[PDB]
RNA sequence: ACAU
DNA sequence: CGATGT
């Protein structure tokens, strides 16, 4: 129904899919980008949203921030639930990057708490997610 | 079909 | 048009 305006908004942004992935962090209600991720070389865009939550959980967390995420990633949003990204990407030598951040995250996920409403982004409604990469 |  | 996912 409503935005809730006083939260992150999250995105991948990739050239290729499978191909080069990255992702950043926004404040919804302004836009300001606070964090993004160096790009790597191969991956989904599944992985890419998948990552992108979960840096936002630990970015939160670190601030002791009670804000909701937002993502616009049907998948990506249950994986977390989950804690489980159930990727198709082969595990070769150069999916290996993504492959160990995602399993990374996985891992964090597994080891720590958090009570952070991860929401989805209702685009038909609202349009592009505020940390859309615009292609 | 829906979400990307 | 192609691909990633539930
Ligand atoms: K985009
Ligand atoms: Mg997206
Ligand atoms: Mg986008």
């Amino acid at each position: 129904e409503e935005i809730i305006w006083e939260s992150l908004s999250v995105d991948v942004g990739s050239q290729g899919n499978p191909g080069i992935v990255e992702y950043k962090g926004v404040d919804t209600k302004t836009g300001e980008v606070l964090f993004e991720r160096e790009p790597i070389p191969i991956g989904t865009n599944n992985m890419g949203e998948f990552l992108a939550i979960v840096h936002g959980l630990r970015y939160l967390k670190e601030r002791n921030s009670r804000k909701p995420i937002y993502s616009d990633s049907q998948t990506a949003i249950k994986w977390v639930k989950d804690k489980k990204a159930k990727s198709t990407l082969v595990r070769n030598e150069e999916t290996a990057l993504i492959w160990k951040l995602v399993d990374e995250a996985e891992e964090w996920l597994n080891t720590h708490t958090y009570e952070t409403p991860i929401l989805k982004w209702q685009t038909d409604k609202w349009g592009e997610i505020k940390a859309d990469y615009g292609r």
